[PDB]
């Protein structure tokens, strides 16, 4: 017997920004400590750790906007 | 027996903004301490992990505007 | 007997913002102390985990607009 | 007339201790946060001062004793 | 007229400890934030003074006794 | 017209101390921030002055005892 699938999404849209000047931003961390222990690690198959991390992130983008998109069709 | 699927969603839409001067913005973290005591980990499929962060982020996007779409069809 | 199915959703909506000077903004964390103590981490499946963080965020976006979408069809 | 004077404090005293195994000590501050404003500051004459401290002491002698002794004549 | 002085202060005493183990002895601070503002700082004469200080001590003196003596005579 | 003055302050004192294994002493400090405003200073005579202090100590001597004699005599 006849199947008919028709997948068409229509998109026009937009993410969009003005802005003035961008700045006079200051990011100053005052330092920091971290200690683990740990005997046995074992990670299988999709994993993302992050094990006694300290980061300092500084991000100013003029824009920094995001589209994000996912299409799935699955057929069985 | 015939199936017809017809999936055509239409999407126009607009995510945006206006603004001024962005700026005079600080961030200023007086440190801190962090311990963590495990034997064992064990991590299998899908799995995302931070153990013992100290982590410091200052974000100022001139527009950070997001858009995030799934579109899924699934057919058995 | 005959299946027949139409998706077809119209969408010109606007998510939309103006702003003047965005701006003066201080964060000032004053440091901290975290422990944790654990015998075993056992984690299977989809798992999303923060253990013993510290994490101090300033997040100041000029516009900072977010549209979330789901579009799911399935069939059997 | 003849002025005699005689000072002679006699001092057989002790200050004394005896202690076990002295220790399993933990001193753990979870920080904290200071601010003074001011518009003068007009010091004169013998001062001690402490302005926006932020301070932490841990102290374990084996002994810790003091003694403190004035000694004082005046004459005319 | 004569004027006679003795001054003599006799002095056996003593300032005295036993301990076992001295240990085990952790001292861990999380940080801390501290600010100080003025326009004009005017100090004369003996002055001790801390302006902003985020100051840590761990002190562990073994015996750590104090024995402290004025001895004066003034005449005029 | 005689003056006689004697000082002959004795002193057979004695500061001691006595201890086991004298260690297994952790100082471990997680950071710190600190800020310090003035527009002038005018600092005379005998003053001692600390302005943004953030110091850490560690401090273990096997004895740690202190012994401080002022001796004075003055005559007008």
């Amino acid at each position: 017997g006849s199947v008919q699938i028709v997948y068409k999404p229509v998109d026009l849209s937009k993410v969009t920004s003005k802005c003035g000047s961008l700045g006079n931003i200051h990011h100053k961390p005052g330092g920091g400590q971290v200690e683990v222990k740990s005997e046995k690690l074992d990670f299988k198959d999709r994993v993302q750790s992050k094990i006694g991390s300290l980061d300092n992130i500084t991000h100013v983008p003029g824009g920094g906007n995001k589209k994000i998109e996912t299409h799935k069709l699955t057929f069985r």
